């Protein structure tokens, strides 16, 4: 009887990889149409790049490199500060999924059993097995154990079987982020490939074609608003967000900007944890339910991967 | 700009009634096709069936007054069944001095009348509640936005409320700690009425804790002799993932064990599982709120876990909202 994993972002799939390497069967669930979560699903509108500071995660990254799914990104970086643009070089090693940030999670998932477009609404156990109800009122199960791998505010609904755990998870605040993508037929006449931005609706922007293995046909840029701006405009329409963030971009850019060939906006209500944690994972081993996600640790790709490893590690130890 | 109310059980609708009596506009939301929540009546080949709440008591003066208005409007009646008790393997009459009320012609008639022509969006499962600088917004399961709204009242079972409270994590953490017990219900219907005077029974030492006879209730469809069976939360937990057919089989058996007359195969049978049937314990909150932010929470689980507790909770949530407007 398989282990259910709810959420197919990096935390869920990291857990899935660990369980499957150990010879155990899983079944993955995601309310979305594909996997990846906040890494985006297979223009990189979500996570833009990641660092590896933890040796275990660094080892995982070298594995992905050897598989052809990540490469190093070394953009010409800028800072926008007090209304002026300046180069901001550094020696930070940064990684991207290749050919897109989505390739990492797509590879982790591989051919594992998965139910997409399946929003889980309830998680409950009988005397032996776990069961999931989805938004269509269809039952799924039996399952031997359950791993919740969602943003904290979306996990709370799935933890009704362990109210003390639910209560802890419910306290975890996540900030929203609006993202906008713009694509141009004629490349913008600048050497800038990325910018850290202050005193603006924006805090980050990136040039996709500067990333290894991307399609160079259009010059596409990703704009990420600050969480403060995002909150202030949380219920804005996509078109309004595009207009404001496109404007913020035109304001700071040092060159002409033609009309884009297309423009996109995407809102994450639960983009990132407001703070850091050291839990790693949360679990109720007695009941058989485990919780992981970036918000159990540092709120970065590395934190998500590590959190899912820890949940799996605990599950496997209790399978005994 | 109206006040959003998520949940159209009696708590949500009690809140709605109070706000509209005070001259404020609301818009109701429910994931179900209709209102009533755990009071709603099931339509079926065997008539309207009160598969959730079976009867209620009124102990609070304020609620009794409401019940009497409903009575005078024809939507509730005092129910006077021959009640029995099943204990240590024997059936005996269990008359008492408690007044019990039922909706007429079905339990759903109460909430239906409370909702009236208030604006409502049915089949609309709210998944996220968030605010911009001025207004509140609801996202549903179809990813469609609703708003703007001036304030939000959550009137769902606690475990279902927690997901809607992310804008107020301190509040969510409180709500998330509230445990609710499950209940399995079964309905059985017979072509020939069963030859017993029993119209309702409190049951101990059994998978069942309650059963009631529909033909003993005013205004029901008498065609079939229908009975509603409620399992204990303990049996319900132990069998929480049983199939509808297994539940019917077991509870039917428990009923056949206790009945004092012959019982033929029923002509029809239904089972319904409530994950969050009632709060595991009592509370005294009345309602919970982050008024500064404009979000309020109510439900049976803020008080006693009964129809009265839900109604009162909703009244309290509205009263708090109305009192706070002067500070906004
Ligand atoms: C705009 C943005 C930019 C970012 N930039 C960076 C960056 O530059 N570097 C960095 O390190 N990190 C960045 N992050 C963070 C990084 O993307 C996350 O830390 C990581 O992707 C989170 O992984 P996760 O598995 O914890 O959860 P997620 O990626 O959120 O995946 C959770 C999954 O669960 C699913 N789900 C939710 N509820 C349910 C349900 N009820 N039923 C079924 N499925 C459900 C979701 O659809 C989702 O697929 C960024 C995030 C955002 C939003
Ligand atoms: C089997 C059973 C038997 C009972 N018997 C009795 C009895 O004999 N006497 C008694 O006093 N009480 C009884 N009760 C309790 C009584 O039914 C409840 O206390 C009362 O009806 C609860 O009402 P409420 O408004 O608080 O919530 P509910 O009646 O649960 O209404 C909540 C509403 O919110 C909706 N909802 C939930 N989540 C969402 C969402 N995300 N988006 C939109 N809508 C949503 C639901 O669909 C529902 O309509 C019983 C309950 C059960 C389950
Ligand atoms: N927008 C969102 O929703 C989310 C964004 N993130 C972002 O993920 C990114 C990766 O974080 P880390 O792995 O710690 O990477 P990192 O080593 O690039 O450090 C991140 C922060 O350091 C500063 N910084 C680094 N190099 C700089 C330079 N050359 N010039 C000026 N400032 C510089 C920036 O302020 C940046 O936010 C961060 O930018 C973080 O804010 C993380 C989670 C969610
Ligand atoms: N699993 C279930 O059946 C569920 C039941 N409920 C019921 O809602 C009920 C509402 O009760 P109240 O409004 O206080 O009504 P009530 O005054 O009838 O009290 C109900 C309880 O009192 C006892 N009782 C009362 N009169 C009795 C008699 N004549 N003979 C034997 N026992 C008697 C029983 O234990 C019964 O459960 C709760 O007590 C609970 O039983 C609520 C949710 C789920």
């Amino acid at each position: 009887v398989p282990i259910a994993i709810i959420g197919t972002g990096i935390a869920g799939l990291s857990a899935a990889q660990a369980l499957t390497s150990a010879g155990h069967q899983v079944h993955l669930f995601d309310k979305s149409r594909g996997s990846g979560g906040r890494m985006s699903s297979k223009l990189d509108m979500g996570a833009q790049y990641f660092t590896a500071r933890d040796r275990r995660f660094a080892t995982a990254v070298k594995q992905w490199q050897a598989q052809g799914h990540v490469s190093e990104w070394t953009p010409l970086l800028y800072n926008f500060h007090g209304g002026r643009l300046s180069p901001s070089p550094d020696e930070q090693v940064r990684w991207v999924g290749e050919p897109g940030m989505s390739a990492i999670t797509r590879a982790m998932r591989g051919d594992l059993p998965v139910s997409f477009s399946c929003r889980i609404t309830d998680v409950f156990r009988g005397e032996q097995h776990w069961n999931l109800l989805d938004a269509e009122s269809e039952n799924h199960g039996p399952f031997s154990h359950v791993i919740i791998a969602t943003p904290a505010p979306q996990a709370t609904a799935l933890l009704a079987a362990a109210p003390k755990l639910a209560s802890v998870v419910a306290g975890v605040k996540m900030d929203p982020t609006w993202a906008v993508a713009l694509a141009f037929e004629t490349p913008l006449q600048t050497p800038m490939q990325g910018c850290f931005v202050q005193d603006s609706p924006l805090d980050w922007l990136a040039r996709n074609r500067s990333k290894p293995g991307r399609d160079d046909t259009l010059d596409s840029w990703v704009l990420h608003a600050t969480s403060q701006w995002s909150r202030q405009n949380l219920d804005a329409s996509r078109e309004q967000v595009i207009e404001h963030l496109h404007g913020a971009f035109a304001e700071l850019i040092d060159c002409a900007m033609p009309a884009p060939v297309f423009s996109l906006a995407h809102r994450w209500l639960y983009a990132r944890p407001a703070g850091s944690h050291e839990w790693g994972a949360l679990s109720d081993a007695d009941l058989g339910i485990y919780v992981c996600g970036d918000w159990c640790l540092s709120g970065r790709v590395e934190g998500a991967w590590l959190s899912g490893q820890e949940a799996a590690r605990r599950l496997l130890e209790h399978l005994q």
